[PDB]
């Protein structure tokens, strides 16, 4: 194996990875990493941040999974995860530097209780709009008519955020409100490429529900 990935298997942030390698047909070594006790191999590979995704190219280290995506579009060039022109290019960028703003109302759903919960809901379903309307539009994909890397980098709208919408007794992304956006979640949650490689739907559940 000359590309391994270290991460963590209810992750979000590994399961982009995934998806990236397994759309360039790059074949890798996956190793899990326990957060509680982190392997000398994580800690010498990432020593600024210590923690996952680290993805490892002969022996060189490459963390944070959004550096790591531009890594892979740029090492594997074929079947492009980014668009050619530099404008569309920069919009992609754009669409992923709001996810900051996304995980951001993500983790403040995930986090709440009470009345704070309703609001932290309320924020999200704002958040999305503004995605939904500015950035998805009438697309089937946010990278057109097939992935690109804005809809691997939003991909757990659907499956980890219908766990932690399950969890939380509260739903956020749902069809009367976000049309667009819920019929592309939907769509991308039964591609294979995604539904192979992300957690069962009850371990994601249960791991969600723990955490909280």
């Amino acid at each position: 194996a000359e590309v391994k990935l270290y991460g963590f298997w209810p992750s979000p942030f590994s399961h982009r990875i995934i998806w990236a390698l397994k759309l360039k047909g790059v074949e890798y070594e996956y190793i899990e990493e326990d957060l509680s006790n982190k392997s000398e191999s994580l800690l010498k590979y990432n020593p600024v941040y210590k923690k996952t995704p680290v993805l490892v190219h002969g022996d060189k280290p490459i963390a944070e999974s959004l550096v790591i995506l531009e890594y892979i579009e740029e090492t594997w060039p074929e079947n492009p995860l980014l668009p050619k022109d530099p404008y569309e290019r920069a919009m992609a960028r754009f669409w992923i530097q709001y996810g900051v703003d996304t995980v951001a109302a993500l983790r403040a759903f995930y986090l709440g209780s009470g009345e704070e919960l309703e609001k932290a809901a309320k924020e999200l379903s704002e958040c999305l709009k503004i995605l939904e309307e500015q950035g998805l539009g009438d697309k089937k994909f946010f990278g057109g008519e097939s992935m690109n890397l804005v809809d691997i980098s939003y991909g757990a709208l659907g499956y980890w955020l219908a766990a932690v919408e399950e969890a939380k007794g509260v739903t956020v992304l749902k069809p009367s409100t976000l049309p667009r956006l819920h019929a592309w979640a939907k769509n991308l949650d039964e591609l294979p490429v995604v539904k192979e490689n992300i957690p069962a739907s009850d371990k994601m559940l249960a791991y969600v529900t723990a955490a909280m």
